[PDB]
């Protein structure tokens, strides 16, 4: 059963996301992933990861607040959807971390402010999901 795969599962489920699985469980979020509700988390790869300074890295986890911010990977309510809108301009939209987020899909491919998307709108039992190769850093 449980064909609809959610979102502790895949991550669960898929190596590639093992870190978050390590730093969120950290912060203890492992439950947040399976709280009720339809949201949008933004979750980068390996191949975002490089480039990371060490002193970048450690500026983040010298912070509770700072790792926390980034932890919740920009966690957005309702699910995010193409809004069936004109594809080619920046919507901005608001997430749990306290910035914005601008999302832009053109040519059936989901362009958000950083670049083309690895992989995203899988619909999960707790929202939908997003993969990126880039980290989103906060406002000023």
């Amino acid at each position: 059963g449980a064909m609809e795969k959610s979102l502790h599962e895949k991550l669960k489920q898929d190596k590639r996301f093992s870190t978050f699985l390590s730093l969120l469980e950290a912060a203890d979020l492992k439950e947040l992933l399976t709280q009720p509700g339809d949201w949008t988390l933004f979750v980068p790869t390996n191949d975002a990861f490089k480039g990371m300074t060490s002193e970048e890295k450690e500026i983040l986890i010298r912070d509770k607040n700072a790792l926390q911010n980034i932890i919740l990977y920009h966690l957005t309510p309702g699910v995010f959807i193409g809004k069936g809108f004109e594809p080619g301009v920046t919507n901005i939209l608001k997430t749990t971390q306290g910035s914005k987020i601008f999302l832009k899909e053109v040519n059936d491919t989901l362009l958000v402010n950083e670049l083309k998307s690895k992989e995203s709108d899988i619909m999960t039992t707790n929202g939908v999901i997003h993969v990126v190769d880039k980290l989103l850093y906060p406002a000023d």
